[PDB]
This record gives C-alpha cells, structure tokens and sequence, in this order.
C-alpha cells in the first residue's frame, strides 16, 4: 500500500524532523504521469514543498534539500531508466526515503528503492491503480498524514469511480476516433491545448503520441498563457487538440476555446463533462482528468 | 530586491514569517521568472516557490495563499488584465507583493505593496534586466531567511554577465545572417532547454517564434529534415544536453552554446542562472536577421 509507505516514513523521519518535502521524479511519460501529484500539493498542501523533475535534470542536479526530510517517488516501468535509477540510488545517499513505481519487480530499480509499488499497466486494466493513481495517492497520504487533509473521503470516492467512467468513455469515442483520425491523418504539425492538474496529459499527448509515435509535429499551449503569444498561430487550417477540463480552470480552458470556435477552425474537442467525469465531487474533480485523457487519447491515436 | 525582502522578512516575522513564495505573470514576463523558480526548488529547505500563469492563479489560487507568503508579480507594460486581478488576489488574503515592471504608473502599481524596475530596451545592462531582478529576489529571500551557501559567488556572476553577453551578440551576429537564410523556409522550428536556462527556450518558442514571426514551435526539454535550435546549456545540466545534442548531430540543427559563447568564467556553484540571461540576450541577434530574411516585422501582430 501508501498508506502504510507513508505511514512507515512518517514514522522512521519522525525523530529527524519529519517529511517536509516531496519531490516526483521519471523521465516523460513517467515525469508527466505526476503533473497531477505536483498540482495537488501545489493547492492543497501548507507546508509539504513539491517538486516534478525529469530523472535526467534530477540525477545531475538534486535539490540540496533533498534529504531525511525529503521524500522522493520516482517511477519507470520494465524499470530500468539508468535516469530513473540513478535518481533513486542519489536519494538513498543522501538518506532520503525512495518510493518506487515499476511494473517489473525484478528490475534494479526494486533493489534500488526504499520501498516499491507496482501499479496497473495493460488492456482492459483497472485504472484506480495505474502509474497515475499511485502518484496521486502518494500525494494525498503525504498530506493526509502530515498536516491533514480536507477531502479525503472525496478523493477516495473519486477513486472509487474512475474505472466504470474510463472504460465506459474509451468506448463512447469511436463516436468521433474515427472521423478524428481521417481529418487529421496528413497534417504535420498538431498543437495540444490543456490547463490545471490535468495539463500533463496533454503534454504526454505530445511528446509521447504524436511527436513521437507519429513522428509528428505538435506542442501543448496552456490555456492560459495561449493569450500572450500563442494565441496568434490560429490559422483557419491549424489544428489544435483541444482538452476541455473540468473544475477550478474550466473556466480558462473555455475563454481560449472561445478563441480557437470564432477564430480557428480545425479544433477536435475532448470534453471531460461530455465524457461524465462531473460524478466525481467538484472539490477533487480537478485530479481526476488526467487519468481519463490519458486513457481514452489512446483511442484517437490507434485510429 | 535586498531592501524589498529586508523589509517583508521584518513585516511579516510579526505573522509567522515567509514560508511561501508565490511568482505570478503572463507569457513572456512568466517565463522570466523561470530560473528564480529553479533556484528555490535547487537551493531552499524552508521556502516554498510557485510559478502560475496569472489565468491560472486566479482561478484556482493555493490555499497556503496567505499572510506566510509573498506574491511575486510582473507586467512589462504593466497593465495585464490577469496578472493584475491576481496582485489584488494576494492582497486580500495578507500577502506581501512585488511588482516588477517598465511602466512605474502603469494601473498595476496601484496593487503592489513594494516595485521595482529592470534595465530594458536597445544595448541595456544584462545585470540589470528583469530576470535577473526576478532572479535576485529569489537570493535575497533565501539569504534573509535560511541562509544562501554561495551568495558571494553569485554576486560575481552578476558582475561579469553583461560584458559577456555584448561579446556573445556580437559573436553570434555573423552566424546569425547564415541561420537566418536557412531557417526562413521553415513553417516549424523546436527550441530545446533544460535547467534555469528553460525559460528561455520557451519565450523563444511562445513570444518570438508563434507570436512574432508565426513560426510553429515547441520548447522540447533535453530529457524528455527537423531543426532545432539547441540550446546548449552549462553547469549542471550540461550533460543532459550533451547527450540530446549527440542524438540530433550523429542522427538541420543551430547548435547555440553557452561555453562556446564565453558562460565558464563563471563559479560552476552559480552558473546554472546564468543561462537565461545570456540565451536570452544572445537570441535577438538571430531573430532580426530572421524576420528580415523572412518578411515579418517582428511588429506583426493579428490580434492583440
């Protein structure tokens, strides 16, 4: 479990002064699968401090309060990212606690860490249990067991649920996966649009699917800062990948989508009410679009 | 910055202290704040450091959004609709903000418990331009509060920057006409950065490439026929460089190094921050000979 990882960290840091610090370490995929851990403490935490880092930038240059009373996560999958490891093997010098996240026990990543979890990976998977939910979980419990926090019980509803919605929503997206894939299947170049906690999604969407995986050219504008430079790329043929989140940044997700309607054409919009993620209570609804974009995206990009 | 931070660190130690410090801006002036952010989540134990879009902050502020934090601010004309409604945010939940601008009546400043400006316009001081304010509120805070380790050392960075970026312009301006007849075909250019360089990388990409010339362009961090313009970054992240800059040459790329420009004079323990300050003083040099080898004042705007 977490809960108990966290439990027993508390407890062993306790006498040092305790964990004061989180910092998400992996690489891409990994590093972006943790954008929603970062933006949870970033609003939610009053004195745990994060940190999202690239296993690259980490292992050349760790935060000097990376310490005792620092705790690192870190993930890959087969487990095997001399980055990723690196990174868990600079903490465990330094005395650092080191979560894992694999799903390849017998990696040297497990024999590098303080603790490991696996987490969910494959068709048809249970999604309360992916990369994703660990990061976030990992989260919730360092701050649940620290200073407190507030909607727990939510957060565990909202878990509770984001399998029958996923799944559920995957397939309502042949819908539209289809046309999707014979509008934009010789365009060079497709930009991805996202804010809030759900903003990492988008970028995997990116580096990861299309500039990548389609040797494809796209970047991820933020919804917000679009109005102060991107904004003006809008053709009437640019194509933007439009992630439409819900809760706290719905509202900038909107006025650039407003924008991109009367301005642009070629906007394929994912919208997350549309896909019913607003079951999930609006005090935690904001962590939980990660986890649907980055599991019905891949849906669009087989087709 | 070290009179701004002397009085909030006696202001406040009244409250509870600084705990929390809080930049926030739009565009060009957020990507300023980059390496300032770079060098609290490097260099403290204590503070806390975020950087938000302005867009973002107001919608969704932290909840630490209190008496314990400091909110940082920035507005170049000084009147952004964003980054105003989130200076007056930060006020009415108790905390200490700074304005940082070039317009010293600009609508902002009625909304900013202290300001400051920078150097700014044509042959400017580079140890006096807005990122390196940004970047010294950041040393001050740490300084006056927990202790900074290489302060001096910092302060010597500061004294070589701006004579080692009018030799880098004029380096790089031959260069630059070259660049600038290959490039102007080309509808997508990357940038790629890492470190307290990224923020660099990024205005490239957002405010001169998309906004000025209508160039499509990612900011690609190093870790995660094409160009690329690489920047090629010292300090730490160097060998995170290297090893993308190995892919790109053994497998169409403006190659831009920091080392190669003149950055190792300074110490290797404050060199991290000085990349933006050069990349980004360096870059104009091509993007002239690129909006003229193009032909797209960088004035053109279609919208705002």
């Amino acid at each position: 479990g977490m809960k108990e990882t966290v439990s027993n960290i508390v407890t062993s840091q306790a006498e040092k002064g305790g964990v004061k610090h989180v910092y998400y370490v992996a690489c891409g995929g990994s590093y972006a699968a943790f954008y929603p851990a970062k933006a949870f403490l970033e609003k939610e935490a009053k004195a745990l401090t994060v940190g999202l880092y690239n296993s690259g930038e980490f292992i050349n240059n760790p935060p000097v309060a990376l310490g005792e009373n620092a705790v690192v996560v870190v993930a890959s999958h087969k487990g095997n990212t001399p980055e990723t490891i690196k990174a868990a093997e600079i903490a465990r010098q330094h005395g650092a606690p080191v979560i894992g996240l694999t799903w390849i026990m017998d990696s040297p990543l497990v024999a590098h860490c303080d603790y490991v979890e696996t987490y969910t990976f494959g068709d048809g998977k249970d999604i309360a249990g992916e990369k994703t939910m660990k990061g976030l979980l990992s989260a919730v419990e360092l701050l649940q067991q620290t200073e407190g926090y507030a909607h727990y019980d939510d957060f565990q509803d909202g878990v509770s649920k984001i399998n029958r919605i996923v799944w559920r929503a995957c397939e309502q997206v042949a819908e539209r996966a289809q046309a999707f894939a014979q509008e934009y299947k010789d365009d060079k170049v497709i930009y991805t649009v996202a804010s809030g906690a759900g903003y990492g999604a988008a970028y995997l969407q990116s580096i990861c699917i299309f500039m990548a995986m389609q040797w494809i050219h796209s970047a991820c504008i933020h919804s917000g800062e679009f109005f102060h430079g991107p904004f003006e790329i809008t053709d009437a043929n640019t194509p933007f990948f439009f992630q439409f989140s819900e809760g706290n940044t719905r509202a900038v997700d909107e006025r650039a989508l407003n924008f991109l309607k009367k301005y642009g054409r070629r906007i394929e919009v994912v919208d997350a009410a549309a896909l019913g993620l607003s079951t999930i209570k609006t005090t935690v609804i904001d962590y939980f679009n990660h986890s649907l974009f980055n599991n019905v995206y891949p849906v669009y990009n087989r087709a």
